[PDB]
């Protein structure tokens, strides 16, 4: 009368141990109450099941390509002069986790309500954790679903779903969320200007899609290479250069950043 | 004695008289400007600034580089006249008068940016690449860039300073073209009864044009329920319903004027 446990991943080869009682002593394996082997004779038809015999008294049960259906107690009854000896083995077949459905990469507008979904299998059933890959760690409470109400431009990026069950390495998939928003002028600063020399105005801006920059002065649009000015537009900024800053140039300049979702303005005088 | 007065300012060359009936006289190198209250110069900029009676200072308005040189004030006295020679030095803030215009070049070409400026003293010209990852460049009118890479594009700043007033600063936009590169291609969950997606992120200047091929067969935006969304930096293939007929190796292609490139990915 003995008991033992054994845990094996799905697919592995299990070897349930059993020892015979010297010569003229045979063994027999049971599956709950179904006979698998008795001595050298096989009762099971499962080709995965065999007897692994290394020593003359080794009567271990060898199950190949184990599956979750094999879970349960296996009993080895050993013949003897007196009451047979019973060695019982509880087989538990575990399955690594695997995500089988996750929200696909998306593009949404700022302020909308988003819900990410992640579903995974595994034995034991896995715990599903969400995580936002950003300098702000912000570990999110567990759950298959991550609700994001009023999504901000700062909440964009890759989101990581992690399904763990302590069996093996957890499965990890990602989702790319792009948040579109109307442009925002973060800064507008002009440089010093010697009278006869040139003047510069930076206009830093953000926006998804990237914003198109325009420059104005009193409702009149300024153009590159016309009237003695130079507008150089970059991905995140635009620079207005006034060649010769005479007294007839002072005034309020206005930078404009617009995309598909909206616009924005910012004014500044020329020093 | 020396004095520095940048162009346009009003210069006041100081010369104080001795007590009693002592008159002064100002010279320009060796040309007489004033003698007492009488003016020899015709320059209307030149006058005598007098606070108290002993003040015989010379007031030059709107100074120019032509006024550079020594000025001498001779004041009569009981013995040899007393002199107060002052060397006037007129300085000029720097001014860029020619700078390379915004340009577009291919990757690997040899580029030379130019920036020329005047100023008194002659200004030092500094080139600077406005980029998070960049190394400053030696001063000089010319910035040589051999084998320009896509990472060397962006905003270049010429700054000409001579410590007089504020420095002049102009900029140049350099665009570097290069053949497109597919940085990533990723598919989501493959499951009948759900939507399938394949994103294809790519870079390229000019921006690349995206094409999709299913097992060497081109795909169209409305061919058997599929949807192709082409953006500036990525293309997304959306299979409405993932039937068994859509399984296979999908191929994203990104091409521009300078070249092309592809990247494949299977579904299950
Ligand atoms: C130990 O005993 C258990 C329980 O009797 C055996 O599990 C039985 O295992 C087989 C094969 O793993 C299962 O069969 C299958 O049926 C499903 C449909 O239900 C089919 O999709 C599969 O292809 C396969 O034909 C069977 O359901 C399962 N019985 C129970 C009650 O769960 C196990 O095989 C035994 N181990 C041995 C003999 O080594
Ligand atoms: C002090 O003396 C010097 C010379 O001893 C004077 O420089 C002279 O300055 C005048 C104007 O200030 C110059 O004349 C101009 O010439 C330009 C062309 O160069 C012309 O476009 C103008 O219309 C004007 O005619 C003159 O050339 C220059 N001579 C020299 C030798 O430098 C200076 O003006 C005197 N400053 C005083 C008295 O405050
Ligand atoms: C680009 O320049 C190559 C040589 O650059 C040379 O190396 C630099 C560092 C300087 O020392 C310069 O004086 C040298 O001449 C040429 O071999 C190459 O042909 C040039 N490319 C083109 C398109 O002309
Ligand atoms: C998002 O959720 C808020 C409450 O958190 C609700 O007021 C709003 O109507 C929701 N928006 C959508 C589009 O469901
Ligand atoms: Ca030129
Ligand atoms: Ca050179």
């Amino acid at each position: 009368a003995a008991v033992d446990n054994m845990m094996v991943r799905k697919g592995d080869t299990a070897v349930l141990r059993c020892y015979l009682e010297d010569g003229a002593s045979k063994g027999a394996w049971l599956n709950r109450s179904s006979i698998i082997f008795a001595g050298g004779d096989k009762w099971s038809v499962d080709p995965r099941v065999s007897i692994s015999t290394l020593n003359k008294r080794d009567y271990s049960l060898q199950i190949q390509n184990v599956d979750v259906t094999d879970d349960g107690p296996y009993t080895c009854s050993v013949q003897t002069q007196h009451t047979p000896r019973t060695m019982q083995v509880h087989l538990t077949v575990q399955v690594p986790p695997k995500i089988y459905d996750i929200s696909n990469d998306m593009t949404v507008n700022e302020g909308t309500n988003v819900t990410l979904t992640c579903l995974a299998t595994g034995k034991p059933e896995p715990s599903i954790s969400w995580r936002h890959i950003s300098p702000s760690a912000k570990p999110f409470e567990n759950g298959q679903y991550l609700d994001i109400y009023g999504i901000t431009r700062d909440q964009a990026g890759e989101y990581e779903c992690s399904a763990e069950n302590d069996v093996s390495f957890p499965d990890v998939r990602k989702v790319k969320v792009v948040v579109n928003f109307a442009p925002t002028i973060q800064e507008i600063k002009s440089g010093t200007v010697t009278p006869g020399r040139s003047g510069l105005i930076r206009c830093e801006g953000a926006g998804v899609p990237p914003p198109a920059f325009e420059w104005y002065k009193g409702e009149k649009k300024l153009f590159n290479g016309q009237q003695g000015i130079i507008i150089q537009n970059f991905s995140t900024r635009s620079i207005l250069t006034v060649t010769n800053v005479t007294q007839e140039h002072f005034g309020n300049y206005t930078c404009v950043a617009a995309n598909k979702l909206g616009t924005t303005n910012a004014s500044l005088p020329l020093n």
